[PDB]
């Protein structure tokens, strides 16, 4: 469990470290998703062995450029489908109606 | 060799992680210094493997 006074895994994920646990199931939020990645990569826990999988449905909208280059296995799950070009242009109606973000 | 006339040396952290260097003794400017090391970071080459 992620301690919920905040988004601050660094015991968690040094325990995680110490367990050398790689296959690392997630069940968060993509907004506390992206906090506790930035959190492993800098513990290093981010690279060619680790694995994971996100149960969240908005894995896509994670900032992976910090993380493309890493060589982690990463997996997750989408259900947007954002491939088809009816649902990728409601998705630039979207951005562009959102004023404020 | 960092290539020149830049500093992105993302070609040369992949062949390490290719060549599976774990040891490194950089020779550069503090700018550089912290260029080069940001960009290993990247490639996430920056673990307690690596000195
Ligand atoms: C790539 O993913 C496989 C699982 O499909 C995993 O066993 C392997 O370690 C990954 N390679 C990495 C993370 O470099």
């Amino acid at each position: 469990q992620l301690p919920a006074d905040t988004k601050d895994a660094k015991p968690l994920l040094k325990e995680m470290k110490r367990g050398k646990e790689f296959h690392v199931i997630f069940d968060c939020s993509h907004e506390m998703a992206a906090g506790i990645l930035k959190q492993a990569l800098a513990m290093g826990m981010m690279t060619e062995y680790y694995h994971y999988i996100f149960t969240t449905l908005d894995l896509f909208a994670l900032d992976v450029e910090p993380y493309r280059y890493s060589g982690v296995n990463m997996t997750g799950f989408r259900i947007l489908n954002t491939e088809n070009t009816q649902v990728s242009s409601i998705i630039e109606k979207w951005s562009m109606e959102r004023l404020q973000a």
